């Protein structure tokens, strides 16, 4: 593999699309590798980590319980609801909805949680509350995936998302139990986690959330490190590429491979 930045540049030229990336030290917040870190990219389902953070904040404040069972109707369901479509009769707990959102990319589960935090405007208010003045959510699932060229709606930057993920997981803004829960949901990802593990060398920790949208939009937010320890936050977004899903996945994997190959720096 080339140097990480070398590989990122190659990925851009090969995809004919824009890549944004940050590698951040989890412990200190130091930015190690950065590419288009201040440019905007659609969040897609990566927003669900921030969403579940806002839910956990309500739990901490006594305004919510993970145990609380939410009942919903078929008319509330949107496109891609692999878990929520199964529970029209018996409902789902807030915690279950969070797990389905993060680990399964369940879009209806995400919308149900989004309602509880005051919709996109409420989640954006939460982001401002934790010191993120850049990330914004404007729409619900699935319109938030539209990824129109130059549209600032439903976007983050690699640098803002990495800082925000660090704040949620480690800054003690969330309670100890809530920090642990948010991490565990990411550890439990069923969309990409097991596939990623299958191609990681022995000893590499992974926790993640993925997303996909229109016009080639693709993304991952992850915790990664050797010696079975979450050492770094890695955030990678792609936008405005006509490439196959397979090649988008392969390019993101290649950036990851470059980071692993050139880890010690
Ligand atoms: O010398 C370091 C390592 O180099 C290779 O590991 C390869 C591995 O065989 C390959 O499958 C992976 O592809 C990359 C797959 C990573 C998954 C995507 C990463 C995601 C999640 C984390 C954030 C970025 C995106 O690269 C590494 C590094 O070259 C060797 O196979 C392995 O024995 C050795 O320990
Ligand atoms: C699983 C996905 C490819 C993708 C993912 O998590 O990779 N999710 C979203 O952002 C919506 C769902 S999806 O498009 O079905």
């Amino acid at each position: 593999s080339p140097q990480p930045l070398e590989q990122i540049k190659l990925s851009e030229s090969q995809l004919s699309g824009r890549v944004g990336m940050i590698e951040m030290d989890l412990a200190s917040g130091r930015t190690l590798t950065a590419w288009r870190a201040d440019e905007r990219f659609p969040m897609m389902c990566t927003f669900k980590v921030v969403l579940c953070g806002a839910v956990l904040a309500r739990v901490d404040a006594g305004d919510e319980q993970l145990e609380r069972k939410i009942h919903y109707r078929q008319q509330d369901l949107v496109d891609y609801s692999p878990v929520s479509e199964k529970h029209l009769a018996d409902g789902m707990t807030v915690g279950e909805l969070c797990a389905a959102a993060i680990t399964m990319s369940d879009n209806s589960a995400a919308n149900l949680l989004l309602a509880t935090v005051g919709g996109p405007a409420g989640l954006t208010a939460f982001l401002r509350q934790i010191g993120d003045n850049v990330t914004r959510l404007d729409r619900w699932e699935t319109e938030l995936n539209e990824a129109l060229p130059g549209d600032a709606r439903d976007t983050t930057t690699p640098a803002s998302m990495a800082a925000t993920l660090r704040k949620l997981l480690t800054s003690q803004r969330l309670s100890a139990r809530s920090q642990r829960q948010l991490l565990q949901w990411m550890v439990d990802d069923r969309v990409a986690g097991p596939l990623i593990r299958s191609v990681l060398p022995a000893g590499w920790f992974i926790a993640d959330k993925t997303g996909a949208g229109e016009r080639g939009a693709r993304g991952i937010v992850a915790l990664l490190g050797p010696n079975n320890k979450a050492e770094r936050i890695v955030v990678i977004y792609l936008r405005d590429t006509p490439a196959s899903m397979a090649e988008r996945n392969q390019q993101i994997a290649g950036i990851g491979a470059a980071l692993i190959e050139h880890w010690q720096r």
